[PDB]
């Protein structure tokens, strides 16, 4: 690895995702190849998230990718902010189609016409559906793998309820699931809050989000969204049901939508990566422990059989293990090779170590070498793997606890912002006031989220940073990624 | 209920079954359809089986971009010219025309193999075995059918690259056998293995092996999956070269394969095993093998014990890994739940009446035969298990017999069209020419019979010196002919 993280971060990120065999560059700008090393992280998120949403009653399905030109113009506010971001298919071959067809930037306009046919009574509720698919967002910003891409994989769960109470209860349920994915699988602490009126989902009531922080660039990034659509989309697609007790009364449905993309892997690379390469948390690592024979220079057949000893012993306790037993490369090459890929534990077996009933476990995060007896293999490695997961989170929590501050004035909010930090400021919550913030912070700082539990309680009567309107709440501000 | 009959109008019967079973919902755009969770669970059941089998062969999962460039598609010329009229093109961002239209993938050959060239440099960089589960757009202007003939479908596509051609030719038949296991062991659908003719083969590749199924209701056959050996025709155009391990400087081209399996599997399952009373699911891919339905609806205290007895059955059937659901919904009638789960094709319906609860009795109803057999509260773990395996074999026996009745052999063009108009598929001696294959489709329609596959094990060996049905060229093999979807 030639680039450093504190110096050239952009070139460091490109070398890390490629040398770790996670990302391969295509030739259409905005598209990237998810190699099996990075795809195994996405499946680990799928098998965890799917097991949680199916407890809540959500069922997986799949909807068409194509949207007709008439279906996109059904919800006016939904097509406003999405019009410049949508890609249209106008012909197949050299034959122009009947009507231009769009690729889905989101499946709200595709499913809700079907929700209207399925919802006809109170018994046909609640509907809870989810799908793992791909979407196209034709944005004119600089693409970066995982983080910002035109095409990306995600999940989108759409749920219609008969009451606003049960709909509001699922919004916070899904948002806390997204928090578990970042904190308990990726070891990334995030801040849960609400979006402002300018950066909320178009055509919806309110948007909840989780904001992760990257100390290498001093920028924050949104990791997931969970919107409460209210009756906005159900009033335009005629998603109504009959009241169970009152005869003849028909009430509109209350709908929610929530999503989580593959930038979860990107934030993991940005938060835990170092100048030695990738760093995978043991919870999502494709290979947790790699076994490498050392000191090879004819008693070698026993050393290989002893590496196969640790390999099968770790498989029975259900620990993802890989045995690199290639004779083409030196043990020093394998050390560099698997450190770039982020394998949490390196299991070194030497000739004298084998005959001594001991081995060496090297931690990817700290580089510490711990000699472990042969009998304690399954139990000590299970303890170090759990310790690496927490260590990556505590160190990430320390960088988030110290880079998030409070500022009540504009110049002190401006000063701390240029020091690579995100700030919570008393904010009035107006669009015309937020545009001025991004105009004077310059690249300019945008709103991140209105945190549920802010760092400090807002003083009653305290004004906003603009000095003209009274402040409504503390809003986390900063530059986005 | 069901407003159509399978023998009367199969087209309307197909629309009623796929929708009333809550599998397919129609989309605003023709040719595109919605995969509801009941149909998606059938595809997920195929996924967990086929994924674990290719994992044992060294294949790893990944995901490639859905957009292909105009330069990469025009590399292999024979491949693009055959796919060109069905390639959806992205030509607009918002209300602005792009300076260079990009295409949506109808297959990921021209997308992955450029990356295969960068990865393959040494001999140890082989073999590369990569698979991906994704959707594919093939915007054909022909008559669309749900599952069977859709413009967008979910599928899997594995792309392998080997150093020697022996391992490549070996894996083609390995994947082809896995496709047969998906249809025979799981879907209980008998398939015939064979190679595709030069007309129906994969353009730009070497040879194409495929599986074929028969639908007795329409008398038409259908392709269930393909496994193409690409040879070096693709590695030569994308420069996928590896240095020779012994000969210094000399670089060799890699032998490649490609295989795909689509969601058409579900449509073939519904077309073959579906009856006039709804869907019929094989117990292997059954999302719900047995359904507990509390029937008999007075005594609310005993009625609570009836729901309690339902949970005991659902709790005991889980210990034997029998997929069970207890429909304890107090907002639906038991008669509603009967035909509702019958339309979904649940293999067994476990009904429990109040008199049966107070007498060590319960009734199990088979979906394939409709046998209402009363079983005691003792063999609930063994009898239902014996029925589930008896349902799987019975469905496969009816379909394997239907194939033997309608797959015959004819040696003259006269006997060809006669048995073809009887709703059967026929194995004929064929010369293998593209022009002769086009003449067969035109003559047998005056609706045209197409070549299905060249069976590896035909019904009869070609007699030495046999002539084709055309009479102008010697026959090379027996080919399965018949009308197709
Ligand atoms: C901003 C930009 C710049 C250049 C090109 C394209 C794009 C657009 N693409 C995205 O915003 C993006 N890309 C990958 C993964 N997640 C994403 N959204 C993030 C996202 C979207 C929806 C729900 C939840 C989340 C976390
Ligand atoms: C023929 C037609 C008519 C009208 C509109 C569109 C289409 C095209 N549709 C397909 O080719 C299709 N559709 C769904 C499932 N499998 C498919 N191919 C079948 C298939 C392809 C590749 C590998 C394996 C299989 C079994
Ligand atoms: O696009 C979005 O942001 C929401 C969440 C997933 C579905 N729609
Ligand atoms: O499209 C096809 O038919 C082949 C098989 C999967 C990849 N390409
Ligand atoms: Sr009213
Ligand atoms: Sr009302
Ligand atoms: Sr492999
Ligand atoms: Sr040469
Ligand atoms: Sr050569
Ligand atoms: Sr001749
Ligand atoms: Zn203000
Ligand atoms: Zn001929």
């Amino acid at each position: 690895l030639e680039a450093k993280k504190e110096e050239n971060l952009a070139d460091w990120y490109s070398q890390v995702i490629t040398k770790s065999e996670m990302i391969e560059y295509h030739d259409i700008s905005g598209c990237y190849i998810l190699r099996p090393w990075a795809y195994a992280i996405w499946e680990a998120i799928k098998d965890f998230f799917d097991a949680e949403i199916k407890k809540l009653g959500v069922e997986n399905c799949y909807f068409p990718m194509f949207v007709s030109q008439s279906a996109l113009e059904k919800e006016k506010t939904h097509v406003a902010d999405f019009a410049p971001e949508v890609a249209w298919v106008t012909r197949s071959g050299k034959t122009e189609l009947a009507e231009p067809i769009a690729i889905r930037p989101t499946s709200e306009t595709v499913m809700y016409p079907a929700y209207a046919k399925w919802v006809q009574s109170h018994r046909d509720l609640p509907i809870k559906l989810n799908q793992w698919c791909n979407v196209v967002r034709w944005e004119f910003k600089h693409p970066q793998p995982f983080l910002r891409t035109r095409e990306f994989l995600w999940q989108e769960g759409h749920s219609a309820f008969a009451t606003m109470e049960e709909a509001a209860e699922e919004v916070l349920q899904i948002l806390d699931l997204y928090a578990q994915v970042y904190e308990e699988l990726l070891a990334i602490p995030v801040v849960k809050g609400r979006k402002t009126e300018k950066e909320k989902f178009a055509g919806g009531d309110y948007t909840t989000t989780i904001e992760a922080f990257i100390s290498a660039s001093g920028r924050a990034i949104q990791g997931g969204t969970s919107h409460h659509l209210g009756q906005n989309f159900s009033k335009m697609f005629e998603i109504v049901f009959e009241d169970p007790k009152i005869p003849g009364e028909k009430q509109f449905a209350y709908q929610n939508s929530w999503g989580l993309t593959t930038r979860t892997i990107g934030v993991m690379t940005m938060v835990h990566g170092d100048n030695m390469g990738l760093v995978l948390p043991p919870r999502v690592a494709c290979v947790q422990v790699v076994i490498i024979p050392c000191g090879i220079t004819e008693d070698k057949e026993a050393l290989i059989a002893k590496c196969n000893d640790y390999r099968r012993r770790l498989l029975s306790v259900n620990i993802r293990v890989r045995a690199d037993l290639r004779d083409n490369y030196s043990p020093g090459w394998k050390f560099n090779h698997w450190e770039l890929k982020g394998v949490p534990i390196r299991l070194e077996v030497g000739p004298r170590d084998m005959k001594s009933c001991q081995f060496v476990a090297v931690r990817r995060d700290t580089g510490e070498k711990l000699t472990v007896a042969e009998n304690e293999a399954e139990t000590k490695l299970q303890a170090i793997l759990e310790d690496i997961q927490v260590t990556l989170f505590t160190r990430a929590s320390e960088d988030l606890k110290t880079h998030m501050v409070v500022a009540n004035t504009m110049e002190d909010f401006q000063k701390i912002l240029d020091s690579g930090k995100i700030v919570q400021i008393p904010f009035c919550g107006e669009i015309d006031c937020e545009d001025w913030i991004k105009k004077t912070t310059a690249m300019g700082a945008k709103s991140l989220c209105i945190p549920f539990k802010p760092l400090c309680e807002l003083q009653p009567g305290a004004k906003c940073v603009c000095g003209k309107n009274p402040a409504k709440y503390y809003t986390l501000f900063g530059r986005s990624y």
